[PDB]
RNA sequence: UUAAGUUAUUAAGGGCGCACGGUGGAUGCCUUGGCACUAGAAGCCGAUGAAGGACGUUACUAACGACGAUAUGCUUUGGGG
């Protein structure tokens, strides 16, 4: 994806970062009522929402260097 | 059967020697933090928030980093294995 979240569509990612928030809320919820055992998405979630934000400011940049 | 002389026999204490304590830094070490030389700056920012902080962020959490709700980091170019 990393990549080619690149090439997704300005509304994908839209969707594709409440999605991954959404993921991340019942990580953290079902880290608290203690039944996770696998500690480790909660870090990679958060980095593709960092991911995820930081393509989708450039093309706002890219969006007003011809304008 | 008399006159006389004398010493230990506790070392409570004293000096010597012995042996384990407390103590803390004499020896060696350190070189993490500066005297000064050379060079480079440029003294140094911002009414684009400037100037030191406060609260936070790790799977687990107690001070500095990041600076930061994109938070114990994100993208990209080049090194590197």
């Amino acid at each position: 994806k990393a990549k080619e979240i690149r090439d997704l569509t300005t509304s994908e990612i839209e969707e594709q970062i409440k999605s991954s928030k959404e993921e991340l809320f019942n990580l953290r919820f079902q880290l608290a009522t203690g039944q996770l055992e696998e500690t480790a998405r909660i870090r990679t979630v958060r980095k593709t929402i960092a991911r995820l934000k930081t393509v989708a400011r450039e093309r706002e940049i890219e969006q007003s260097k011809a304008n």
